[PDB]
């Protein structure tokens, strides 16, 4: 859904829209990926059991952040859904940097069946900055399990079976909102001096 | 606690037992192994919603694959709670050999400050017959980032700081009844015909 005009994302709808995104790791071919589908869902579920425990006090993401704040003092903002959804929101920058760039044509011309160029990107803009070297390596190694272009479009056209050409076009109008939301998360950590900058 | 004469595991106190395992892979001292706390998280969560729908049912380790194969037939056993707990138990016995390893005293001479070798024994035992390559060249670099021996024994000394060989003392004992506890799962896994032998 777009965003109201004051920008507050309520907590409620967000998790139930990023619930979707787990399960969509388990369509890219490799059980490489579930781990990275297990520590996604561990984020939400993190965020969702600190909005369950009182939900009016955290109905939008920007009260999480406002309230934390006020209950954990020096310890945050390495703490609680805080610290969920600060990893959470560079999983979604991933997502958000390798689907547009998929769909602005770029790609590597002596590999064009693949999409290690469009997740490299990806990495480097969402990711490579909060990584030691172990962790890149790691990556670096996933990407030789990253599905064929093709593969992953089938993974997104629910089955249906499309040309590549109208599976872009749906990324294309998905991505104006989920691209919107994604920036006024990242503003919120901006603003409250939410971020952190430590390596794992 | 030690096995019942008739050997059925109860599975509520199996859950509340297993599920101090995960928070163990925060104590390695690397960012890579979150994802590997997170998978097998996933196990037990799976395995508890299963349990939860109906713990009379469900009230033995043994039921939920009896009960499963008899709620869905042909998809059966790459399904439900004994599709997770045929994945948890291979954690469970890569950490077995895993520890026996350390406490026999296996070590290489030449880096005896690691556990590189008992890990790889560990892997090869448990886990490698059902990894693909790309999943193997992920756990060859993972060692890169496995704790020095000396550390890994602090994380499981409750902080104390006792000697390594009191630490190993504990892990002794802890070892008679849980190994015995996951012979059990991997005996009704065979007896069941419900082991599978697919890669990822
Ligand atoms: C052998 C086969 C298997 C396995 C592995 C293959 C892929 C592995 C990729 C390596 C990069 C990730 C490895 C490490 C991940 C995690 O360590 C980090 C921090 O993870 C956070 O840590 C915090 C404490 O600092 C809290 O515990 C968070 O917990 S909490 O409780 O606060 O919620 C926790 O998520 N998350 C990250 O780096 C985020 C990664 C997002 C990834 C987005 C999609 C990437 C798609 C890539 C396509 C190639
Ligand atoms: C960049 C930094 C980060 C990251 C990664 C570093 C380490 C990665 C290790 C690579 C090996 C694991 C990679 C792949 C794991 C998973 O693909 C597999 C199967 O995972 C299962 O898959 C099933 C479907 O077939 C169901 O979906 C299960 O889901 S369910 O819903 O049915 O419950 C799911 O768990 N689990 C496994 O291979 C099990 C692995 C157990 C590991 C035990 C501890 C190992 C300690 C090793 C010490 C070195
Ligand atoms: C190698 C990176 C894989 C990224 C996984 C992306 C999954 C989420 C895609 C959601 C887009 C849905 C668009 C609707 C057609
Ligand atoms: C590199 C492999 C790491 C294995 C993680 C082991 C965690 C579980 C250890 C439980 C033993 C508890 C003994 C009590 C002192």
């Amino acid at each position: 859904k777009p965003l109201p005009a004051d920008k507050q994302i309520e907590t409620g709808p967000f998790l139930e829209a990023v619930s979707h995104l787990p399960p969509f790791f388990d369509c890219l071919g490799s059980p490489v990926f579930t781990p990275i589908k297990a520590v996604i869902s561990g984020n939400i579920t993190k965020i969702k059991a600190v909005y369950d425990t009182n939900p009016a006090k955290f109905r939008t993401l920007q009260n999480i952040l406002e309230v934390e704040k006020e209950m954990y003092g020096a310890e945050w903002p390495k703490v609680g859904a805080t610290l969920a959804l600060m990893w959470l929101k560079r999983g979604l920058r991933f997502i958000q940097v390798f689907l547009q760039s998929i769909c602005d044509g770029e790609r590597d011309e002596n590999h064009p069946n693949l999409i290690r160029v469009n997740a490299t990107k990806a990495y480097e803009m969402a990711l490579k900055k909060y990584h030691g070297w172990i962790v890149q390596k790691i990556f670096q190694a996933a990407l030789y399990a990253a599905p064929y272009k093709s593969d992953f479009l089938k993974a997104l056209s629910k089955g249906q079976n499309v040309t590549e050409e109208e599976c872009l076009e749906k990324i294309r109008l998905f991505l104006v909102n989920y691209t919107a939301t994604i920036d006024v998360i990242y503003e919120m950590y901006t603003q409250m001096n939410a971020e952190l900058n430590y390596k794992v």
